[PDB]
């Protein structure tokens, strides 16, 4: 019914309806022109023909180890290029955002409320013929079988770029802070009103609860100790609401940020050593500052954190699963004479693409022993019984499953498979290849195409018929991996651009906040400047011992 | 006892405590370096040579009215000065936002906490020996003092500028979607979460509210219909709350977006002007698009409302009050090859500044009428017993008062005046000239200097001291105008940042937003690109009087 069900413009163009069987796209800005924005200025003839695709520059980034070892040692040159990654990546994401789940049209209520999660493409519109617009039959296929066929592992397929569990309960622990539905509201809200990094998963989102968790003396975090090592305080003690299941005695009932980080050791894990952190930097800034009460050094280490926080996660977590011999960089000053916008809003679709289960073992060997998925849930005393010591030594050795390539989604975690799936139908995501068109990607001719391979793909071919009524999410975990990578085209292209931008669009990185004083002065800045996952564990775990996001 | 009490750093660097008794300067990217970031790099020693005060600057743009007659009319050059006006303020703004009322280090809270208002300058720390930092005696003078001795008004003073009532209640409206301080609360903090011009004074702050002003038909907003004419409904139809004295009979309770619009008959003038312009863009974006529903009528006539008040606001509004031949512009692509942050927060100094109580008269001559406040003031029937026609008519006719030169506030509102000094002093505001530094002006070096004259400054010299003990808010109103102007210096350079930040930083004017099809296509455009204070009164109120800010 709606003329703009068969989503006609393209390169960017925004379709609108002119009557009821009609339609009209607006191509302001977008290069091109035409009905459907599909014919070129002469300016944008020239840049398709010059622009290498994401593969060829994915190559370039992969090889040539002699070359990038000399170009990470030019500051000049380094600087350079990690800045057109900053500026072109950031480009694909609109800020101030406009889409949500109810909104398909700009709209003041979509701009200004906060507790949807944006989105990057519009919901296909309710008076659709099909659920991919026009395209399909009127149902998708049976989301069961999806899953069964192509999803879920029938042996464990591991990570031959080398991720381990450090670097999965990382990516866990830290996008649960961004990631938070508000399951009430439904799908497509969200809980964290941040919408970006601000360690509330550490500090909580609201100030009443950050209260109850605070020591207020020295700026510091409440804690216990137990044996002789820092762990988080107990609910009994601080008040804090968190979700243990009714058989947890109240000695192991941990209070964090994060109401959900009780579930699983890897979490409670980081969730420690985040804590010692906070209450080791608070040291630093008293030696520092006699002088500062417990409001400052408190607010001066969270801004401290937030900066470690986003130079750990760009230069060790991006820079790992990113495969590149490029070193990438945390620089500010790279955006200063740059257009770029200082603000962020977490987008379903990138909550949808980072559901990395995948990457989850059968079992979680921590020292001598093999926990299985019921041994480990909820089971903080695991925890307590190794230690933090123990769990980075072997959350270090032990490598993490591949995410693409398919069938490799662990049974023990299959509803939550099967739920990415429906919910993505109940929100309304358009087809796969709307989405690569999206981020400047050749849409998928083939499912053969998709899959690298005929088997996964004969399967799909069955189930959905046409490939452009292909959905992103399974064509993510299906899709054909880079040659020994964890991930396919369409993971990162679509990842990065949500990503950097929610790192670079924090306001610690604006000019007005990116200068020592903001951090204590110049060995709170260095703090930040010289942050990294071993020095993160050096210093807050017995030992020092070695990590890395990589088995080795 | 805190070091940094006596703001000893200049030119926007950042002081901190090292200790108890010493501090530093942070100066990154402040031009200038050396202990109190006096002494200037080369390239900023060019820069102070060649830049024109603001009082230069101000004749050149109200005189030569041949010259600017021209470049008034030759598109390329109107556009780079009004550019040129755009970026050199927005610049005088730290965005994202840093201070608040509890917050006078960069954290946080400060950044995330949205019911502050915003501050442009610290609030002077609890533990320092005087009110303004170092300087002064222990107490300020008495607020009472100040206004009845230079603040309050003996004869009315007209503005020579021309400032009619529909100026006047114009400034009125428009600020107090933005300006809602949260008493309970306390000051500095603000009930208008958009920190923007989002229309709330007209659809309502909450979703709740804004359903129960809605039609829900044609994407329209309720009303009713006395005599010919078209009101704002009741609170008995509509239920929305609304601040009314308890003796207002209930078909007199209109209920508008803003609670507190129910009090002068201004208000509700510009509350039903504005109310009819809603439901006349629906017709016309019904009539372009029979296949719309309610919502998406709804949605895009706000856009479109937000985006004539923005171009109101600058090409008669600011336009009036700034006096100059130049005639700025509203055009949001003027930005786009610039650098520029699409987000805004409204700021105490900002609302403190723009309170101009002055510009109200003695009486309020509507027809052949003259109605004292207590007459005024809750009593809508006037405004029904004469109608909108009569009332924009007598408003265009009545000069309001001038708002610097001194004591021109009218005695009917001397409790808000005074109210304005304590909550001054009560928010830690630092001194006038710490601000006039903060805005690139010449700290004033005498009352007389200030005034221009020299009995009020022989008043203010004996109640002050010092004249960098001065504040703030008295300053402005006592503050030498600018020739046959309504106006100082302080006045129009701490507010023209502000202004043009909240204008320009709304996401409507930004690239991803400024195109037809977000306004429902190019007639919808064509609203806001010649929208105007005569055609917004042409359009909406019976007979097409003439209007304008400026009395003819
Ligand atoms: C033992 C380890 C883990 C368990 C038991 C687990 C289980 C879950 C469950 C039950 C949900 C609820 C979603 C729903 O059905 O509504 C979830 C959400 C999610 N998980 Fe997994 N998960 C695990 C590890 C991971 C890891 C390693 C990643 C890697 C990034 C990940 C990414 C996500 C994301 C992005 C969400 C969405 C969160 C939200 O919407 O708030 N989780 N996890
Ligand atoms: C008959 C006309 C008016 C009356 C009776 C009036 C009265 C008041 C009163 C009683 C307050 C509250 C102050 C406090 O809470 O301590 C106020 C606030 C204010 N007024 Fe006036 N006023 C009038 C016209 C104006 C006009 C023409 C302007 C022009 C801009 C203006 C600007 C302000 C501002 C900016 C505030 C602060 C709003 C806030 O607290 O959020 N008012 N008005
Ligand atoms: C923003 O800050 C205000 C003030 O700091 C918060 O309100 C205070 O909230 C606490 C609850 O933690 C109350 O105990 C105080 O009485 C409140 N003070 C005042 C004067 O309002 C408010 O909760 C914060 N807002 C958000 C969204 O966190
Ligand atoms: C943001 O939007 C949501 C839903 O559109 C608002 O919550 C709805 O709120 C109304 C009341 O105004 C309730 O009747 C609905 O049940 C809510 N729906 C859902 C799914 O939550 C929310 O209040 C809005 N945010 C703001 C700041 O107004
Ligand atoms: C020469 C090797 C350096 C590569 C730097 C760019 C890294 C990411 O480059 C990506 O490539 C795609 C195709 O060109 C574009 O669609 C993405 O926007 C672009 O950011
Ligand atoms: C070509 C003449 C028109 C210049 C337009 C500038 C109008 C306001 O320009 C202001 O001038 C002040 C003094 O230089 C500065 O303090 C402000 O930053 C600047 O925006
Ligand atoms: C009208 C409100 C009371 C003000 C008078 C008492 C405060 C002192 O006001 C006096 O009034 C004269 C004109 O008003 C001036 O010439 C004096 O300098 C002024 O101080
Ligand atoms: O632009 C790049 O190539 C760097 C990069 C930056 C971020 C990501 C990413 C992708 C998915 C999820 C999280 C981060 C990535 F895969 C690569
Ligand atoms: O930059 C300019 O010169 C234009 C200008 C822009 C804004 C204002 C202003 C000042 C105070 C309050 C509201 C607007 C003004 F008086 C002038």
């Amino acid at each position: 019914a709606n003329p703009c069900c068969s989503n006609p413009c393209q390169n960017r163009g925004e379709c609108m309806s002119t009557g009821f069987d009609q339609y009209k796209c607006d191509c302001t800005r977008t290069g091109f022109y035409g009905e459907n924005c599909t014919t070129p200025e002469f300016l944008t003839r020239i840049k398709l023909l010059l622009k290498p695709t994401p593969n060829t520059v994915h190559y370039i980034l992969t090889h040539f180890k002699g070359v990038w070892n000399i170009v990470n040692n030019i500051p000049f040159l380094r600087s350079l290029i990690m800045k057109y990654v900053l500026t072109s990546r950031s480009y694909l994401i609109d800020s101030p955002p406009t889409y949500n789940v109810h909104y398909g049209y700009k709209s003041w209520e979509a701009f200004s409320n906060l507790s949807y999660y944006t989105r990057a493409l519009p919901p296909v519109a309710d008076d659709c013929p099909t659920p991919m617009g026009v395209k399909g039959n009127k149902e998708l296929p049976d989301s069961k079988e999806v899953l069964e066929k192509v999803l879920l592992r029938r042996e464990f397929i591991p990570d031959p770029q080398g991720s381990n569990m450090m670097f999965a309960f990382f990516a866990q622990h830290f996008t649960h802070q961004f990631f938070k539905t508000d399951h009430k509201r439904g799908p497509g809200f969200t809980r964290g009103l941040g919408h970006g990094v601000d360690l509330n998963h550490i500090y909580g989102e609201t100030l009443d609860r950050q209260h109850k968790l605070r020591l207020f003396k020295d700026g510091k975090l409440k804690y216990q100790v137990i044996g002789g090592e820092v762990y988080p305080p107990t609910v009994k003690d601080t008040q804090v609401e968190m979700i243990y299941p009714p058989h947890i005695p109240e000695n192991l009932q941990f209070a964090v940020g994060q109401e959900v980080f009780g579930l699983v050791p890897g979490l409670m894990m980081y969730a420690t050593i985040w804590l010692r952190e906070h209450n080791r930097v608070c040291d630093i800034l008293k030696q520092e500052h006699p002088e500062w009460g417990d409001e400052q050094l408190f607010q001066t280490s969270r801004l401290i954190l937030i900066g470690e926080t986003i130079k750990i996660v760009i230069e060790d977590y991006v820079q790992h699963l990113s495969g590149y011999h490029f070193k990438l960089k945390f620089d500010p000053e790279l955006l200063f004479n740059q257009q770029f916008q200082y603000q962020n809003r977490i987008a379903s679709e990138f909550n949808t693409l980072y559901h990395w289960h995948p990457l989850l073992p059968d079992t979680f060997n921590i020292e001598d022993q093999e926990y299985s998925f019921k041994q480990f849930l909820y089971n903080n005393s695991i925890l307590l019984e190794h230690g933090l010591t123990q769990f980075v030594e072997s959350f270090t050795r032990q490598i993490a499953g591949r995410v693409a390539g398919g069938r490799n989604v662990p049974i023990a975690v299959q509803a939550v498979a099967k739920a990415s799936i429906d919910q993505s139908r109940e929100m309304k995501y358009q087809s796969l290849n709307e989405y690569r068109k999206r981020f400047s990607l050749k849409p998928y001719t083939s499912f053969e195409e998709l899959t690298g391979e005929k088997e996964m793909a004969a399967e799909l071919k069955a189930l959905y018929s046409d490939i452009d009524v292909m959905e992103l999410y399974p064509a993510l975990l299906v899709e054909k991996p880079r040659p020994d990578a964890i991930f396919g085209e369409t993971m990162v292209e679509l990842g990065a651009p949500f990503s950097l931008k929610g790192l670079m669009g924090n306001p610690i990185c604006s000019p007005q906040y990116w200068k020592p004083s903001t951090f204590g002065g110049e060995v709170g800045f260095k703090i930040i400047n010289t942050a990294s996952i071993q020095s993160l564990i050096c210093n807050n775990v017995k030992g020092c011992p070695f990590t890395s996001f990589n088995v080795q």
